[PDB]
């Protein structure tokens, strides 16, 4: 066991250098690639990848190139679906809560365990609708702490994280309401989620801002699975800002 950080590239390469104080973004990357992603751990916990297609895939670091070098393709490593991607990377203690989700507007709380698949196809965790896509996983810092969903269209819920049920995998449950065949069409969809805190929310849509404080936050609370509270142009959000206590 020894302290490791995991660099994932735009191309998909990856390796495991030494230490947790690296400069990831300035290793060596192969002409036409760099830096995307880091995440640390120790050398012996697994680390993570999502994959577009919503399956999880497990690495142990061992196994992964140093520093040095340009590291190792992904597609070495994991079978991927024809034209998957993989968009995530996590290292987190093995009973880790996490909220996993897709664009259509379902998901569930999960742990990192959950995820951990050691076979090279990996494991279907999300199941993804008609052209639906897999949100970005959001750690679960505090089982009190608050969803917050924002649509396509320009609705806000916010709820209780714990009122979202926990699951190994599977579509979900619904969090918050989008017609499904307005989502398959792309015409509506889940376009931002997060975890919060008393947190202050700053959103932009070009030279158009507006500030939400807990007060605010309050007024679009509301049941998991209702479609949430329309806010006059807020599509296309460009900047988020968040202060959480």
């Amino acid at each position: 066991s020894e302290p490791v950080t995991i660099v994932l590239s735009q191309m998909g390469w990856v390796r495991s250098a030494k230490g947790h104080d690296i400069d990831a973004p300035g290793l060596n990357y192969k002409a036409g690639d760099s830096f995307k992603a880091a995440v640390k751990g120790k050398s012996n916990q697994p680390v993570v990848f999502v994959d577009s297609t919503g399956r999880s895939y497990a690495i142990d670091p061992i196994t992964l190139p140093s520093a040095r070098g340009q590291g190792e393709p992904l597609t070495g490593k994991l079978t991927l679906p024809p034209g998957a991607t993989v968009d995530h990377m996590l290292m987190e203690s093995d009973d880790q809560k996490l909220l996993m989700a897709s664009d259509a507007g379902y998901g569930f709380v999960c742990t990192f365990n959950d995820l951990v698949a050691r076979n090279r196809a990996g494991k279907a965790l999300i199941t993804l609708p008609e052209n639906a896509h897999v949100m970005p996983p959001v750690v679960i810092e505090d089982a009190s702490d608050m969803l917050l969903a924002i649509t396509q269209a320009g609705r806000m819920l916010m709820f209780p994280v714990s009122d979202l049920p926990q699951l190994s995998k599977g579509k979900g449950n619904k969090i918050i309401n989008i017609p499904s065949a307005e989502a398959a069409r792309g015409e509506d969809g889940l376009a931002q989620l997060y975890v919060l805190p008393q947190s202050t929310l700053t959103i932009h849509v070009g030279k158009r801002k507006i500030k939400l404080r807990p007060e605010e936050l309050q007024k679009v609370t509301g049941e998991r699975g209702r479609r949430g509270t329309l806010m006059r142009g807020l599509q296309r959000i460009d900047r988020v800002e968040i202060d959480s206590p």
